[PDB]
């Protein structure tokens, strides 16, 4: 068992999960000294992202975040291999410190961060098998900041009060996932990293979009207050907050950008 | 332990339990956790003008370069008297010269100086005080690249003498107060820990608000003059990026002596 605070917190993950203390760890801070423009970084193509409204997708509180299961028919085109979706989830802070993104830019956190996880379907049958193997995963990261109300993100957030406790699930009708992506997706940061949660396998090709999306103060507060990492029948509930990993050392390396 | 590799910071907790415990330092000094406190009056640095006729030990311990300080120098202004034991530094590398431990509004500084003191009213020495309540007080000075600093050079000029792990050299006494920034009355104050194993949560931190400046040449010397390996080692390793990543610090338990 692992957590984001306490005895089983991130500084202790390496005890049970060796890779968490290994190489190519994520997340990292994106700042000028280690950024480099690469004109070869072309735009990714998002296929099958417009999920059928006649299909239902499982939303689950897994005790670490709120996740939405995604179908393998939606995928990313533009990488060396085809990567098919498996799930999306988020990371956030808390009402008193609403800056819980995992990746930071010039030392600055964003309010939250969305991760759309994909696995190499050309080499592996599923995300489980691909997770601990070479070039097994590709994650898209969307930085989130407080601003205007976001109807698209609310297609997920409107169900939060129904997955308040660990293990609980709800069904979300399909909608266009591309609606969760920011403007100018052609502009992004790219680097080889790891899962930001145990086992921390260094098998993730990260793509962090340059521009953030906005959600309202109310939407952000709901995300920061509606969930608990404990079961509903728990006499001592524990709020699911600050579920992001601290940035990791990033030395002798460069993060390449598709923008100058 | 080291600052990189299997024995790196994410693995410190395997051998040193407190590194995975509470009140860990360093932290990001940002508005969300700050709180102005008028009770935080100016500290007085006594006995800091070390006799130029006396020599003080400079040592490369494989983790940093440290200078031993006499117990007669101490901080005045805190509840108990804290006597000095040593000072040392933390820095980054030439390609990414941002190796301070603490950050301000998410920003790292080029380097950071720590002047370590122990509670001499409660404990007999630094070693005994290290893992006990109210045992330590560290003064942190943020360092950025700028104009040449003659005072810091009183230390840097001796770096080649302690180039390798285990090496020692003598440094004539000078006024340590010269290493402090302007307006020392302005600082951040919080209860934290040692930033290296055993990471004991016994440190009262005082991070001065304003940074000092050292020249690009001084910073480069610091980033390239030392090795964490012994003299003539078959695989020499440069001493760089010897700082710990910032730790989560939830509650607004960081106080400032300024508004
Ligand atoms: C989806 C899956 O199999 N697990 C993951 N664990 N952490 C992930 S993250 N935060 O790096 O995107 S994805
Ligand atoms: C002084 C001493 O014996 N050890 C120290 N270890 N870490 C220290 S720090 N980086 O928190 O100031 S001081
Ligand atoms: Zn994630
Ligand atoms: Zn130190």
């Amino acid at each position: 068992k692992w957590t984001y605070f306490g005895p089983d917190g991130e500084n202790s993950w390496s005890k049970k999960y060796p890779s968490c203390g290994g190489l190519l760890q994520s997340p990292i801070d994106l700042h000028s000294d280690i950024l480099q423009y690469d004109a070869s970084l072309t735009p990714l193509e998002f296929q099958g992202y417009n999920l059928s409204a006649n299909k239902q997708f499982l939303l689950t509180n897994n005790g670490h975040s709120v996740k939405l299961n995604l179908p393998s028919d939606m995928h990313i085109q533009g990488l060396q291999s085809r990567y098919s979706a498996t799930q999306l989830h988020l990371h956030w802070g808390n009402p008193n410190d609403p800056h819980g993104s995992e990746h930071t830019v010039s030392g600055q956190h964003f309010a939250a961060e969305l991760h759309i996880v994909h696995y190499n379907s050309d080499l592996y049958p599923d995300a489980s098998t691909a997770s601990n193997k070479s070039e097994g995963l590709a994650v898209l990261a969307v930085l989130i900041e407080m601003g205007s109300f976001n109807p698209s993100y609310d297609k997920i957030f409107s169900h939060l009060q129904h997955v308040k406790y660990k293990g609980q699930e709800a069904f979300v009708p399909g909608f266009n996932i591309e609606e969760l992506l920011p403007e100018r997706t052609a502009e992004y940061y790219r680097y080889r990293g790891s899962l930001t949660t145990p086992p921390c396998n260094p098998t993730v090709l990260w793509t962090v979009f340059r521009n953030p999306v906005q959600i309202s103060q109310e939407q952000l507060l709901a995300l920061e207050t509606a969930l608990y990492c404990t079961h509903m029948d728990d006499p001592s509930p524990r709020e699911m907050i600050n579920n992001f990993r601290q940035v990791q050392k990033f030395d002798e390396r460069l993060v390449y950008t598709s923008f100058s």
